[PDB]
């Protein structure tokens, strides 16, 4: 069953002396005095608006959200009776407050109408007669997901404070009657800001006016809520609005927020305090609350994992963090640098003891157990590693795959080692295969060399999704050729597997086909082999087209970014450091006193920038 | 440690009745009448505000720095008084002339810094109190290097020059008190104008900002110091202003200072001369004093070998040089040509001797005598010329790597000689070698057919940087696997690097690889065969891609300029003449009178531009 609209004037309405249609009919012309006898209705027989009567079959929907759907000049001259008339008809459960019940507009009230529907006039009657203002609707429809939605936080305020509708903010926060909880929540956990983020996308007019909002709201929580804090609350998944704009990828808000000035009054709430200019140059203290690593869930442990998105790399290579990032570099290259060269010594104990294993005695036993201990503890590592971010293969496989490979060579040597142990024999093939991939993996250590990084990124770039969509089809074009040969020449060829092995390392340019002239019908096979080639080399130069329409389109300079991603990755990682030794984190910035007294701690960066400073000039 | 901040109303500041922080956070605010008292103090105690009590721990940093750095209106009412105090306290050592003595902001007067905060009102009441113009700040962070820094000359008038504050600049020369000599130096050697060169980069703006500044003073120059040429003065490294323009690649500054045309008054600082227009043709006089390879340290030298930049090519292409290199050209070719085919002889007598070796008797031993004469004075050649330019290799390369091959070619062939003279039997393969190395690089004259050297610079432009950062991968994906086969068939592959060549040479296509299926193991080797090949196409593929990205991008024309730049390259090289005969070099143009008397060599260029031409007819 499909969700019922919410108003049709053509599409009447359901249904699972006034009736229901007469009134629904009058109130939306919008007309007063039809309704003149209804009160005397109710008393007469002791119904009740609310009552299944009057309401919508389904949604449970009421009259109000019909007359408020149906404005004239944005007004229905029709409600305030309506109120009048529920307040002297004695009602337990008001009018006003009343919303639907069914799952799609669950919670939606009539004031959430008023202010979609831009009327400050109706909302003031409506507030003005007992209205409630913290009654979240969280319907489906409501919630953001795939398809037709409208997520704004589930709470009238927010919808405004996400509807640009200023002048009705300033009331629902300046009545007598009953102003709103600026620091309320819906049942996700989220408040207004967390909406304003959730709706923005990188575009820039959407993002220009999320940020005035922003700015604009967070003025007034200080004038109205100072004491309290309206950056700092979390919802039920334990974010904030800077980590959630972090998370789902809202970029261009989430700079702002990071680096916004605030001069004169409202100075506190500001995270960029300009310290000193010098023509060119600005340094100026950003503040690092909830973005260094030392918090148990900092922005940045968010934006390298738990985030799933393209634009994700562009969140790092702005500041603060970049240079954020290059001070723990340059603090912990070192050890990376360490862990490079006993990896790579683990390799080359591997190496040797392949190449010699077919006093000697002691040397060699020596090595193989050294490299079962080596294996073991790499596989605990990357075990832990996994443990503590089990999802994130998920979320970005390309930025990860090393740390698969390094576990799965841990798992195929210690398994070489004790089948070694044992008799059987296909100990070697794993070891050797191990091998391999040791040697391979000794590329994660690429990064460091700060310019073989953003070399290899571009080998990385070559996506595979085009691999997991396309071996299927050649697969076919294979197997089915492969079945056809076996079958021709059953009465080489004889097994079919080794014949597919013999069609892919052709197409490949390893191996050599076989068209045996002996075989009766050979024309066929021919003719077949033609068709197999041609097919082959047609689906590889569309593998290569799709491929070049990467480059073409124009795109620049993203590898610095992704370089500098991966970097990061790798450094935050290890500053847990090795799960043997647990290491204590240290942290970044200093506290100093601005505010009037409030204290943050803050990193000092020096940027400097030519074009900027001359742009101002005069 | 990190460097102090100069101004940091938060990081209060170091320390390694008034007391220092009392003075601090009065002058800071700006008030006067806080100070009373402060005299007192002092004859009390006999304190001097240098003295360390009221000083920065660190920096040196005084009282006036502070307030200077904290104005209101460009101003601060308290300056003055503290001028007055200082001078009736009697201090030796003065207070404005003050600095700095840390290394960061070594020589940090106050005066750069009212400079730096645009403030006229100010220097004017600190320049009249006994203030000092020529305090050079030749702190690191005001030398140039990577990272943050700020370059202007280490003086305040080139301060004041470099941030387009006239006003200021017309003061610092205008008052009776102290003005500055605008023939002023660094320490490094520079003055103003160097400054100026060095903090332009190519963009059209701070291109404009910069001509603007050059052209203005430099009248100013002419005015206040008429007897002085400011343009042909030199640094401590030995160049001026053009040609450091030219070494460090800064051009949109270089063309205009080349062809600077300026009508009535202030002629005579002018460097070209329109002679005759006529219609679409205009024929101008441009002085080429310090452009003429004559001179013992010419433009063109900087421009040919010391410079290191990509545009730098673009610099030669443009008037007067291209016409200039052109004449050289048409003089020189005649040499050059001769060159190649005495070269060309010594390869053919190289070859026939090679096919022959192994009356007659006579004729081989006077072709392997004369192949040695040849080998060694050309060895000889190639060593003055690397003696001559000991660094050029490492500024470009790509433009001179066939200098590395001659001088390779005769250093083999005169070894082959004294082996063939040798018992041992190794000369013939270094000899032969040798031979390919002569016939291939008998390509460095590919240049003079004019069109030849336009289509393979292309051949050129294919970098090999990517070969650097990518060779290393592949070396990985092939030793590793290489190693692994051994391992595998040990109990061909016998011998681990005979197996690398193989899995090379197949990679390639010149060599079958041997999947053994005698071995008890084939199906891994099959399948690991199967991995090394799919990755070795991958990385290919990455690397035609990150070939590609190259033309994609539009890039037009380069080409020709750097077609006539390997030309220029090779005649200035070869304008010294050969060794054995040391050259008495042309002077060119013609000495002129055109000054009023000013004299200045010159050179004629018949330039027609029919589309500029047409643009200015109305």
């Amino acid at each position: 069953q499909e969700p019922p609209p919410m108003e049709s004037p053509f599409q009447r309405e359901d249904r699972n002396r006034f009736d229901r249609d007469r009134l629904f009919s009058v109130v939306s012309r919008g007309v007063p005095e039809e309704l003149t006898g209804l009160l005397e209705y109710l008393r007469w027989n002791s119904k009740y608006l609310t009552d299944s009567a009057y309401t919508e079959g389904s949604t449970g929907k009421t009259c109000l959200m019909k007359a408020v759907l149906n404005l004239q000049d944005g007004v229905n001259a029709c409600i305030m009776p309506l109120l009048q008339i529920d307040k002297d008809s004695g009602n337990p459960k008001l009018l006003v407050n009343a919303q639907c019940t069914d799952e799609f507009y669950q919670g939606h009230s009539a004031l959430h109408i008023a202010i979609e529907k831009r009327s400050l006039q109706c909302v003031k009657l409506l507030v003005e007669n007992g209205a409630d203002v913290h009654l979240r609707a969280c319907g489906r429809f409501f919630q953001k997901h795939q398809g037709t939605c409208f997520y704004f936080g589930e709470l009238p305020l927010s919808l405004a404070a996400c509807t640009k509708q200023w002048d009705v903010v300033t009331y629902l926060l300046e009545n007598p009657h009953q102003p709103a909880s600026l620091e309320a929540t819906d049942s996700l956990g989220n408040t207004v800001l967390h909406a304003l983020v959730m709706i923005a996308d990188n575009s820039p007019e959407n993002s220009a006016l999320v940020i005035h909002m922003y700015d604009g709201l967070l003025q007034m929580g200080a004038r109205l809520c100072p004491t309290v804090q309206l950056e700092e609350i979390s919802n039920h998944q334990g974010l904030t609005p800077l980590k959630l704009a972090a998370k789902e990828g809202k970029i261009e808000i989430f700079r702002h927020i990071l680096q916004r000035e605030f001069s004169g009054p409202y100075q506190p709430l500001s995270r960029k305090f300009t310290e000193w200019c010098y023509g060119p140059v600005r340094v100026s203290l950003y503040d690092l609350s909830s973005v260094d690593s030392w918090e148990k869930n900092s922005v940045l442990e968010i934006i390298a994992f738990h985030c799933k998105s393209p634009n994700r790399h562009r969140m790092v290579v702005l500041e603060p963090l970049n240079k954020l990032l290059q001070e723990k570099w340059d603090r912990l290259v070192s050890r990376f640098f360490f862990n490079f060269a006993c990896y790579l010594v683990y390799m080359f104990i591997f190496t040797v003891v392949a190449y010699h294993q077919p006093f000697g005695e002691s040397m060699l036993l020596l090595g193989h157990i050294l490299i079962l201990l080596g294996g073991i503890y790499l596989l605990l590592g990357q075990l832990w590693y996994f443990w503590r971010r089990r999802l994130f293969i998920w979320i970005s496989f390309m930025d990860s795959y090393f740390e698969i490979l390094f576990l799965l060579q841990a798992l195929l040597t210690v398994l070489s080692q004790v089948l070694r142990f044992m008799e059987t024999e296909w100990y070697l093939p794993l070891l050797v295969l191990s091998l391999v991939l040791g040697w391979l993996n000794l590329l994660y250590y690429t990064r460091g060399f700060q310019h073989t990084g953003i070399y290899s990124v571009m080998i990385q770039k070559v996506i595979l999704r085009d691999l997991l969509r396309f071996l299927l089809v050649y697969l076919v074009f294979l197997f089915g050729f492969a079945v056809a040969l076996v079958s021709l020449s059953r009465e080489p060829y004889r097994s079919i597997l080794d014949a597919s092995l013999e069609l892919f390392k052709f197409t490949i340019g390893m191996g050599e086909l076989a068209f045996q002239e002996q075989l009766r019908f050979r024309g066929v096979v021919l003719l077949l082999l033609l068709a197999y080639v041609l097919l082959t080399y047609v689906l590889l130069l569309n593998m290569l087209i799709a491929l070049m329409s990467e480059t073409v389109n124009h795109v620049a300079d993203n590898s610095w970014s992704i370089w500098k991603l991966q970097k990061a990755i790798s450094v935050l990682e290890m500053e847990n450091g090795y799960w043997w030794c647990r290491r204590k984190k240290h942290r970044e910035g200093r506290l100093l006193k601005v505010g009037t007294p409030d204290e943050r701690w803050c990193f000092r960066v020096e940027e400097v920038n030519w074009a900027a400073w001359e742009k101002t000039l005069p």
